[PDB]
């Protein structure tokens, strides 16, 4: 009998499970495929506040999101850091005066302790923008490695004594005799599981209503508005460290975000989507849309041929019945119901990456009446697994290379920005490059891949190359198939057992 079972291992499920485990609940988190396999790896990777939501009057959300930025930067310094954003002025769309106030709200809605001011810009004949654009504005927000933020939370669950199972799909949940009985199946081996729990969380993202309908045969409190958004990736469009936020002719904004020193991400789009969330992928008109708003602003033109990767996901969004996808609220709603005072179901509707910690604390607040002697709120003071450094650059990578002098500058940078304070567990007793074992390409060594399987739930090559890391951007097809082969070998046995 678990205290709490959480179904879903995106950001919301992992954040709720972690918060619960740290309040002394016995927790089990179930993830059908891999941690952050769906929406929580398909985001624009921003911890924001949501500048564009001010136009819609979403103060509560914007204020919350803005003040969380500083909390999240402290919790996960290895994977989250400040970024500057440049907004080119387009007075036919929004007048300078409106922007020159919008910016002060964004500055004093949360109360920031550390993120720099906000400034005007002028653009000259030599800038990266087309000459007709002569003015803009620059303000602070944060970038975060979305999929590794979910991983850090799953690690926290385990640290606090909780249990995490991936490749394990919950197939039903029903209330019997005052308890939940939850059934689940291993997606590979068909192994069936059944647990009892005192309380159940439905944090299944795009599937949240479907799990009501198919898993539980209970009425969903809300409908869900699956709104697809896609991103494109190109070799970095300029050498500047700032992101740009572009005002499009439809009133939407599109970002151009530096990524991994080598690339730029451009996105995103707002497309009503119907069908299987697993099948989501970018469409031609999204490519045309994103290249347009980029090419209208920047001198250096991009074509379809420059794109080197794309990705796509579906925002679950609580259905507030808005006619326009870009206007549907991005704020979350939690619903909780019990039967005869027992066996609460808490279901998550919406919930940006940015607000996950607050969402989780709110969830546990709602769950509290059901758990005698449950611990208090705690995560605001916590440091997630990997976060116990002190400046990423900065000097953690410098500090690493000082301890482990066989590390290249590039590899030390990768470990600091990926594993953070867990780098020493990865590197174990290594004292040369050869101690890292097989080189799979782009300084992705056996020591790393083994660590990922042992400590980061990696089961398949995509887990390691696209969620745990983004080494998939560099490894060729042959190298990616060798990673898959190594995993089959390592995970099939000699460590998976018969002891
Ligand atoms: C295009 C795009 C860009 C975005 N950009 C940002 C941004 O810049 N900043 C920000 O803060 N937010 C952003 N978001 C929003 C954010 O990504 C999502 O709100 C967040 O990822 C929601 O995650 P979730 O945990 O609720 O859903 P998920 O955890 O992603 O989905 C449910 C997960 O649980 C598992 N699961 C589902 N059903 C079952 C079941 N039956 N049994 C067992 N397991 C199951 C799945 O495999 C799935 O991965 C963006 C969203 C989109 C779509
Ligand atoms: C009647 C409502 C008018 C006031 C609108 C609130 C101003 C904030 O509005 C925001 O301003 C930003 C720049 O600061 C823009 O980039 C965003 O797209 C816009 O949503
Ligand atoms: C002159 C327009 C060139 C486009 C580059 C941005 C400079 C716009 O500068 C001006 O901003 C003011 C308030 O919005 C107003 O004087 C005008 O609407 C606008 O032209
Ligand atoms: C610093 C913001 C003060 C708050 C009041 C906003 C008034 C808008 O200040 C802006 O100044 C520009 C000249 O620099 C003009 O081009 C714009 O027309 C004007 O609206
Ligand atoms: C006295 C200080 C002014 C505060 C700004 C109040 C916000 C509403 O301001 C109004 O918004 C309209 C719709 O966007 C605009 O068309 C109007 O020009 C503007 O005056």
């Amino acid at each position: 009998t678990k205290d709490l079972i959480v179904i879903g291992g995106g950001i919301n499920g992992a954040g709720i499970a972690a918060d619960a485990a740290g309040r002394g609940l016995s927790v089990l988190m179930l993830e059908a495929q891999d941690l952050a396999c769906a929406t929580s790896s398909a985001s624009s990777k921003l911890i924001h506040g949501g500048l564009r939501y001010l136009e819609h009057y979403e103060f509560r959300l914007v204020s919350e999101a803005l003040a969380e930025r500083e909390v999240l930067l402290k919790m996960a310094p290895h994977i989250a850091f400040p970024m500057r954003f440049r907004l080119p002025h387009r007075p036919h769309l929004r007048p300078a005066w409106m922007i020159r106030i919008g910016l002060f709200m964004y500055d004093h809605l949360g109360k920031r302790t550390s993120l720099p001011g906000s400034t005007g810009l002028r653009f000259g004949a030599n800038s990266v923008l087309k000459p007709e654009i002569k003015r803009g504005f620059e303000y602070s927000d944060c970038w975060v490695d979305d999929a590794r933020l979910v991983l850090a939370n799953a690690q926290m669950v385990v640290r606090k004594g909780g249990e995490v199972l991936t490749r394990t799909r919950a197939t039903s949940a029903r209330r019997e005799n005052g308890l939940w009985i939850v059934e689940a199946e291993d997606i590979d081996t068909g192994k069936k599981y059944s647990w009892q729990a005192r309380g159940l969380v439905n944090a299944t993202g795009p599937w949240v209503k479907q799990f009501f309908d198919d898993g539980m045969h209970l009425p969903s409190p809300y409908g869900i508005r699956l709104i697809k958004g896609s991103h494109i990736v190109v070799p970095r469009v300029h050498t500047q460290k700032q992101a740009y936020i572009l005002q499009n002719e439809d009133k939407r904004i599109v970002f151009v975000i530096p990524w991994m020193d080598e690339f730029s991400i451009i996105g995103t789009t707002d497309v009503e989507y119907k069908g299987d969330p697993k099948a989501v992928k970018i469409e031609e008109s999204e490519i045309n849309y994103l290249l347009n708003v980029y090419n209208t602003h920047f001198k250096k033109q991009l074509s379809r041929d420059d794109i080197v990767w794309t990705y796509s996901g579906v925002r679950p969004l609580c259905d507030d019945e808005s006619d326009s996808p870009q206007a549907i609220t991005r704020d979350y709603t939690l619903d909780i119901h019990d039967e005869n005072g027992k066996a609460p179901l808490l279901s998550v509707f919406g919930g940006k990456l940015t607000t996950y910690r607050k969402l989780a604390e709110h969830a546990l607040e709602k769950l509290t009446p059901y758990y005698q002697g449950i611990g208090p709120a705690w995560t605001k003071e916590s440091v997630l697994p990997g976060g116990a450094i002190e400046g990423d650059r900065d000097d953690y990578a410098a500090r690493l290379r000082r301890r482990y002098p066989f590390l290249t500058e590039s590899l030390a940078r990768h470990y600091a920005r990926t594993y953070g304070s867990n780098s020493e567990l990865l590197l174990g007793n290594a004292g040369t490059v050869s101690d890292l074992g097989e080189d799979f390409g782009h300084e992705f060594y056996e020591a790393e891949l083994k660590y990922l399987v042992d400590h980061e739930w990696v089961r398949r090559a995509d887990d390691a190359l696209w969620r745990r890391t983004k080494q998939g951007m560099w490894l060729n097809a042959d190298q990616q198939s060798r990673v898959s082969q190594w995993l089959v070998e390592y995970t099939q046995q000699r460590l998976s057992l018969a002891s």
